[PDB]
């Protein structure tokens, strides 16, 4: 026997198998639909492994999925004394967005399997999607082609506004094929909207001499706007804020910093949470990524730093003007880190227990 | 089980006089979606996906052999592909597998083997516009050489499809509307601040000086007559700055809207945006723009205003919406603001 | 027949890389399979619409010395849009994917990928959105498991065989997009101090704080190619500029970075810019040189000063070269006028 | 009926340089549970019990035959068994039925016949830790003799299992975190009562004198950087005594917690416990510790305090929890407090 | 094993519950806030007013 | 025609070469590092480590060529040459390789 | 497969023919 310079690790190509799974998960849970008016969609989740805990866990280990059967179970805890009703159904096109609601009901009703029911009754939907092989994740690079990774979306529209507290829940009973073995990263937490349709968030910048004039406020659509106590934030968003809650705004709000001999406009892209008085409280403010600190910061003139041509940092701003804005339950806020990185789901779930 | 097999036939393009098209321009370039044929459309709007079993295009030209010149037609089998928009379109199209040339006096029928894939029947309303999922490609009829005399041309479509996955949708969500003439533009100027003309939309014939946009001109630009409640979402927002005593505010003009002047006899057109105060699109005139203060009270503290200059060409696509920003449907729009009835589009 | 062929061939997918210079876990090869990836394949595939990859064999030529310790992991992730984690953790991710393997740096292998017998489009879609999934069966990777001690040249070739279907010809109306070659520094604009001469000018700011103008051999080191007074580029995000003069005010989005001649044409610099409606072209936003219409139709340049907003750009930002009037520049035209060091893939 | 058959393959240990391990120490000793392989783990977390049809370990060492020394590997088929932790581990492991020895330059693959029992897939969260129910035994790769030059070593696992009984669980309940260095300790002293340093956590290099625990050192001890809300459940509670006027109270320090000092510029670390007043873990500083009286009213009657001395070694396992004592998950922790990415564990 | 869950609460009571069986004597559920979707993943589990 | 590329060096020498035959006298390999991938698209196309010597057979078109270039008239190069043989340096040898 | 210290250039003896 002869000794070589080296012997090479036996070439072995990792090989896996494709499976067929069954299971079920809570797919979505809501509280108190009551504030939502006729045609609002209290439920419309586009179907993806991500949505279900159990499915999403396995689907993570495969590139391509085939949804052979989906079975939805809609319940509503509203007692039999609650008037009104709903329509529930599945639209076999990930791209479709419904009419406005006022008239979405008859549209949803035209999609097969769709059922109309009083709030205090449940519905069950057996959907089939044979011979169609989806990816298990939204494309990271390239355009977001909804149809590749999604077989449709499932809706629950308020037909007649419920008269009392009417929390709603959807549960999916799935059975799928999974192929082409990969391993993916954990899912980044998705866009967040209000849990209530009778309130708005607002930024007013108008009376420039005002103390709280870049802040986010909650206005009951009726009356004058209030400051965002964490308890209010929770009633609007569904969870309690923390000192590092930062969320990406749907459309940027223009802001104009200023001081003698110095002017600069700033695209406000986030709502940060900062500390209010000597690190014991917490308030919410328009915010932007700051190239000085490489973090998203609240846009307070005296605390906004900028480079000058020399490269040095300075805080030359003394006054500032915020354009007014309004946010509603219809708006989508993306949770992100102070680096504008999307936070992964499990981390969000840990920082933001619901209720 | 829900799915069906539909035969039919339908006019795709209505008659046109080819003798008015230049060499190289297309009398037709049309992405195949069900919504072009009437019969086909009206049924496939009640289905999610579609297979095109058969497609035969009938190009008719009802002229005498005295008419010189010819046409070129064919089918590009990719929705994404885009024929070069010169006289160069012709030889490109000709390199595609189906590719007739005939004299204007010779009418044809062109069968098109289409890939037996299932397409969606409508474009995506959500997420990205992956065009290849709902369209199997465009059909073209190009003017090789302009007809020497009036030659009227039409296109019918013999079609056979399969339809699957039952849904329902409306003729349109919204419509897009561009200019009819190309030697003009629409303009906003704010530059001579003191002028009472700033912010209003005007019509400049590209060489001439710009003049106020009056219904009779509006007609020649857009192909229809404007009215009290004409409103439109512009493709690029225009910046606007309002000021007063201890008050400043930036507002993006997101619409061109009509409003009425001197008692309501005439009407004019102004940059406009949604007013959170009134929940309606409004013309952004400083004295008339209302806002909330932090107390929730409504003021109109603005006295000055600065409009940024902008221009719009026949290339710009305006989308009609009602006030409240609800985009108005095609059927409805055509009913409220009627133009000449052509078919394709 | 026509309208359909069967084509075989071997081309070079990726040219030499020295793995000895790559952090552990990083990919020395990370290539999405599209016909244009291979000289002969791409050329002929242009003459058809759809393609089926019957066999793909990746010839990984690892020519590290037989002493030099360490190895590589290579695989084929079966999804165009997926993206490996930038870390050492990418490797065990990739190992999990089917057909993946390790092999020491000296050992070349010919890995056979088994591609789904779906037909793909042959080209990126010119109209509509770039659904990478439509035309790319997946990415082929080669990660550095254990960073090589010494020089470690590695290349890849492809033995391909494909069906080409549905016969067209593409223009090809392709266009490029650039980003920085190096990541040890950024380039930026400044609006303060208002008084300065280099306000709205583009500058390169290293890790070393002080910004500096573009030599433009400095430009060269950032983009990997030499500038030209005909250089113009579209910015990912516009930058607010505020022109102002004697009782006149205008806002302008700086949509482009443009080169322009400096002090009697024997110099070049780079400035913020936008399409000028009067000139019908992209000009640097300079107050005295910026012209505008007025209500009467006349043109004027009443602006005396300007306030540019600060903005930085990184390796991450994607620029796109466009002739004046933001007309996109073909790939071969750009590669000629602005040649970077020849590598493969591009 | 719910149950499945999963094939796969997965990196178990990421590359390491064996030339840095001493003779007798293991580059791997790893109890087989599904949670080590990524693919395997992520699916078996959705099942209660598991059978290991097949297991093949791939030990790769990418080095030249110039590298002297060898390794020993094998599989002990009992979860409870514990290889003697000396250089003696090797000959013990060798008496087990699978037992390779190879030179560092020779890579292997080791198949392991596993008893065809059904294991639980996770350890018991309740009742006793009967380890043999969820683990079929550990896999070991030991350093017979240290490699004479850099030899990088990895371990992949070709696996085939059956999964049964459908459930779902998270990557972790909690994590445990020990020290990275072994020549240091963490200390609490209360002995010189008058000192302002008592109760705070300090770092003593075992020979040297102890010094205040600053972020930069914390880093070298724990492998990551601390912050405002770093908190940890200690394995053995430390006694503490608070006193005032007509007031005495014993309090067990159950956590080490971070808190902020001199305006918030720096932060320090102190013994801490759950405060029933505020429902949060707090640093047990007499003036700042609040309590209920029998009337339910809240006072802070304490002025003095006595901390008992305690020591912690690289052997101690600290568990991170948020204030409120909610133990923070592994995925989450790694995200908030990132260390170098190694794989096994 | 066949379980029958009833609740005497009259039809005027709002709210609901999830019931199910976990096939592992050792498992302890999430905290509740999030236990519901866990319990729901265990087969046979049902959500009801 | 069989070309024998010999490289008398040890497996310690890193790097490799690329060789092949372009079957047209007129063709002209791009004169950069780009030459390599071009040459590789030609039908004969080895790559080997510097320590691995080869022999490369080349199917040549069975045409009759002139044996010398034209001394008169134009230089129609394709008449006397069936194409060039190339051996390119993919990556420089890590040590003396002859 | 195993790596050697070296691989030797395939031994090939030049061979020719005699002509008329
Ligand atoms: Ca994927
Ligand atoms: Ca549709
Ligand atoms: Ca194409
Ligand atoms: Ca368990
Ligand atoms: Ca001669």
């Amino acid at each position: 026997s002869v000794a070589p310079v080296a012997k090479a690790n036996a070439l072995r190509t990792t090989s896996s198998n494709s499976i067929l799974l069954k299971g079920c998960d809570r797919i979505v849970t809501v509280v108190d639909a009551s504030t939502y008016d006729a045609g609002s969609a209290i439920v419309s989740i586009p179907i993806t492994p991500d949505i279900a805990y159990r499915l999403g866990s396995t689907a993570r280990t495969f590139q391509r999925i085939k949804y052979r059967s989906l079975k939805f179970r809609v319940n509503a805890q509203c007692a039999t004394t609650t008037a009104g009703g709903y329509v529930a159904g599945f639209v076999k096109d990930a791209a479709d967005v419904l009419p406005t609601g006022t008239a979405s009901i008859p549209y949803l009703m035209s999609n097969t399997g769709s059922f109309t029911q009083p709030w205090w009754k449940s519905t069950v939907h057996n959907v089939k999607i044979p011979q169609k092989l989806f990816y298990t994740e939204a494309p990271t690079r390239g355009a977001d082609a909804v149809r590749e990774y999604c077989p449709g979306q499932f809706h629950v529209l308020v037909d007649s506004k419920p008269s009392q507290i009417c929390p709603v829940t959807v549960d999916l009973e799935w059975v799928v094929e999974l192929h082409d073995a990969t391993f993916r990263k954990e899912s980044d937490q998705t866009a967040i909207s209000a849990i209530v349709a009778d309130h708005t968030l607002n930024v007013y910048g108008l009376p420039a001499t005002s103390n709280r004039v870049g802040h986010i406020l909650i206005s009951p659509i009726g009356q004058t706007p209030k400051d965002l106590t964490p308890t209010r934030f929770a009633t609007f968003f569904g969870f309690l804020p923390d000192d590092k809650f930062c969320v990406r705004i749907p459309t940027p709000v223009d802001v104009v910093l200023t001081g003698d001999n110095v002017y600069q406009s700033v695209e406000a892209t986030h709502i940060r949470a900062y500390l209010v008085n000597g690190g014991l409280g917490i308030d919410f403010h328009l915010a932007a990524y700051n190239d000085t600190t490489h973090t998203i910061q609240p846009i307070i003139p005296t605390l906004w730093n900028v480079y000058d041509v020399t490269g040095a940092v300075t805080a030359p701003f003394t006054s500032a003007i915020y354009d007014n804005h309004v946010w509603t339950h219809k708006d989508k806020f993306v949770p992100v880190s102070f680096q504008d990185e999307p936070i992964p789901g499990t981390v969000f779930d840990y920082l933001y227990p619901r209720s």
